[PDB]
């Protein structure tokens, strides 16, 4: 897959709106993931005790981890597909330490798309949605290929 230049423009234009409140977006994405797919919370030893959404929102450490996640993701998107070097340390930890199947990346992709709609009702159009889905799909496919290069089945 390949994005057009105009699609990357839409992606980066939307990302500038994420960067204006990274913690608010990161916390919302994690909570959306955990409510929609509670099997994913069990991978997080530090947060697995959180049970209701109200608990999650008051957890300072969950919000900080949201920043960690979106910070890494934004660095990758900003490379517009030339991201082999940023992917490697990410692929290495999530395949071999955290043991995250690629299916869980699809789930966080859907959570990102939902939170962008919830947080930007008027800005996040169909074309922007399309471009973001493609950027995230590319991310998932290249990470699945790095899994295999490390000898893992994602
Ligand atoms: C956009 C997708 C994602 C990005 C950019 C991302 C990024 C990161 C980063 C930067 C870290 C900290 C350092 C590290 O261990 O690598 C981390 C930790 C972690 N990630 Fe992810 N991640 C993503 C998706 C996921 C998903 C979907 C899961 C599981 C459902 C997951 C599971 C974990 C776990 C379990 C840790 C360790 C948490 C801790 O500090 O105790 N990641 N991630």
């Amino acid at each position: 897959m390949v994005l057009s230049e105009g699609e990357w423009q839409l992606v980066l234009h939307v990302w500038a709106k994420v960067e204006a409140d990274v913690a608010g977006h990161g916390q919302d994405i994690l909570i959306r993931l955990f409510k929609s797919h509670p099997e994913t919370l069990e991978k997080f030893d530090r947060f697995k005790h959180l049970k209701t959404e109200a608990e999650m929102k008051a957890s300072e450490d969950l919000k900080k981890h949201g920043v960690t996640v979106l910070t890494a993701l934004g660095a990758i998107l900003k490379k517009k597909g030339h991201h082999e070097a940023e992917l490697k340390p990410l692929a290495q930890s999530h395949a071999t330490k955290h043991k995250i199947p690629i299916k869980y990346l699809e789930f966080i992709s859907e959570a990102i798309i939902h939170v962008l709609h919830s947080r930007h009702p008027g800005n996040f159009g169909a074309d922007a949605q399309g471009a973001m889905n493609k950027a995230l799909e590319l991310f998932r496919k290249d990470i699945a290929a790095k899994y295999k290069e490390l000898g893992y089945q994602g």
